[PDB]
């Protein structure tokens, strides 16, 4: 697929109110995420042991994973569809090491959606959401693609 340049600039609109707390952000995803799909908690060995929202909230380590995830999807999608080198690391970690699903990443680009629509309600409207929508689209399809190259496909 690809995105117009009216489309990158709807996503890299929101995503700057995104970047003035990029923790805060990746704590509300990444529990957003947990507690809509549990099972997802297992894939982390560090924190599946945390048992409610409360201690995922006081959990140092759970945020500043959260800034590590935020920052390197924001790095991708500055880069407008251009992200091949990103992506590969990227793909040969979630594939070899951590065994991320397809269906797992489907999980967290709707936590990314819920938490954007409510938090920047104004700068994340219909024409904002489905721009968006479509960039993570098009990241789960790269990503899919080199997971298969890589001998993963999940
Ligand atoms: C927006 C999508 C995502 C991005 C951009 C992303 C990014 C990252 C990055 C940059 C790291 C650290 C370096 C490395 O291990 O590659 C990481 C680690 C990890 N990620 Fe992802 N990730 C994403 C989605 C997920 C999902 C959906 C899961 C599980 C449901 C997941 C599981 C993990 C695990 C288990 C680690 C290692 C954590 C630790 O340090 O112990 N990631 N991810």
């Amino acid at each position: 697929m690809v995105l117009s340049e009216g489309e990158w600039q709807l996503v890299l609109h929101v995503w700057a109110k995104v970047e003035a707390d990029v923790a805060g952000h990746g704590q509300d995803i990444l529990i957003r995420l947990f507690k809509s799909h549990p099972e997802t908690l297992e894939k982390f060995d560090r924190f599946k042991h945390l048992k409610t929202e409360a201690e995922m909230k006081a959990s140092e380590d759970l945020k500043k994973l959260g800034v590590t995830v935020l920052t390197a999807l924001g790095a991708i999608l500055k880069k407008k569809g251009h992200h091949e080198a990103e992506l590969k690391p990227l793909a040969q970690s979630h594939a070899t090491k951590h065994k991320i699903p397809i269906k797992y990443l489907e999980f967290i680009s709707e936590a990314i959606i819920h938490v954007l629509h409510s938090r920047h309600p104004g700068n994340f409207g219909a024409d904002a959401q489905g721009a968006m929508n479509k960039a993570l689209e098009l990241f789960r399809k790269d990503i899919a693609a080199k997971y298969k190259e890589l001998g993963y496909q999940g």
